[PDB]
């Protein structure tokens, strides 16, 4: 498998659990710090990053009824400049740039308590596909599906339904939507981190997925596996391989990586393209920092750019 070794440039540092890189509609850059603690308990943060200096501004320190959040992954909305944030303690948040936030759902459409969420991805129809590797949200005790298969997959639809669409995953992590060239949502890809598998489904409509199959396999002997992922404009899937020091590059049909991207750090946790550029911003847990590098082509347009 060919490997490339592009130059990485440091963006910012000192971010506990750095993850959830995202750009809003104005081009501002944000990340999450899931692992910040105060008085011995979770107190994670959502931060805006000055791209010139790497200066960090805390946007939001989400807490609900005295239970602090573990914000873990982000996407930007289209019709309003607001961030959808997957939170491993609080479920799904909508965070405004002014710092105000709302917990969007605490129960699914079957009436059961939400599971804590980690990554999410909008399709072009505005439905948000979400991985939930944690156990029940606060006030339940915090657990994650690293060793047991209780992680779940949700779709939060444009009608405001939070629908559990699959379950029994061993730490579901990155998630991405592949669209037809004409814009129709076609496939959902889900990383099952602790089985080294990427799963695909056919998207038949809002919260409707069928044809579940193993789509690709993640290399590596390390502890970990696929974390965050996103498509480039050719529908190659770039997949951070936590613990392997690489981002894997899959062609549209999956299988084994057709190329690897060597990183100067062990634990890439998430990645996100800067809009209308070939620049990928990468969070990582070796140094708890953010970097950028130049890919071969632009990213796939995100929902917020449509
Ligand atoms: O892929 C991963 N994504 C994220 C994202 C946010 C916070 C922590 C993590 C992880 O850190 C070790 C346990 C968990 C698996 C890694």
């Amino acid at each position: 498998i060919p490997v490339i070794e592009p130059l990485f440039t440091k963006v910012t540092e000192d971010i506990p659990g750095a993850a959830g890189p995202v750009f809003d509609k104005n081009g501002d850059f944000y990340i999450v710090a899931p692992y910040v603690e105060v008085n011995g308990k979770p107190a994670g943060e959502i931060l805006r990053i000055d791209l010139k200096t790497g200066k960090k501004t805390v946007i939001c320190k989400p807490e609900v009824n005295g239970y602090g959040g573990i914000p873990a992954g982000c996407q930007c909305d289209r019709d309003a400049n607001q961030l959808f944030v997957a939170d491993a303690r609080l479920g799904l948040l909508v965070v405004q740039t002014d710092g105000t936030f709302e917990e969007i759902a605490k129960k699914d459409s079957e009436g059961r308590r939400m599971q804590g969420c980690a990554y999410c991805a909008f399709d072009y129809e505005g439905n948000l596909w979400i991985t939930a590797p944690a156990g029940e949200v606060a006030p339940a005790d915090f657990t994650i599906s690293l060793d047991e298969k209780f992680g779940s997959i949700y779709c939060f639809t444009t009608d405001g339904q939070m629908i559990q669409v699959d379950t029994a995953f061993q730490f579901p992590a990155g998630i991405a939507v592949r669209h037809m060239n004409d814009g129709r949502p076609y496939q959902l890809i889900v990383a099952e981190q602790r089985t080294k598998k990427l799963w695909s489904y056919d998207i038949k409509g809002p919260a409707k997925i069928e044809n579940k199959k193993v789509w690709g396999h993640i290399p590596g002997t390390h502890e970990g596996g696929a974390s965050g992922m996103d498509f480039d404009e050719d529908n190659n899937l770039l997949v951070a391989n936590w613990g392997s020091s690489h981002i894997e590059v899959f062609g549209p049909d999956g299988g084994q990586p057709k190329m690897r991207i060597r990183c100067p750090f062990e634990k890439p946790s998430a990645l996100h393209f800067k809009p209308q550029t070939k620049t990928i911003f990468v969070t990582e847990h070796e140094n708890n920092a953010v970097w950028k590098f130049e890919w071969q082509r632009n990213g796939k347009k995100q929902y917020c750019e449509t």
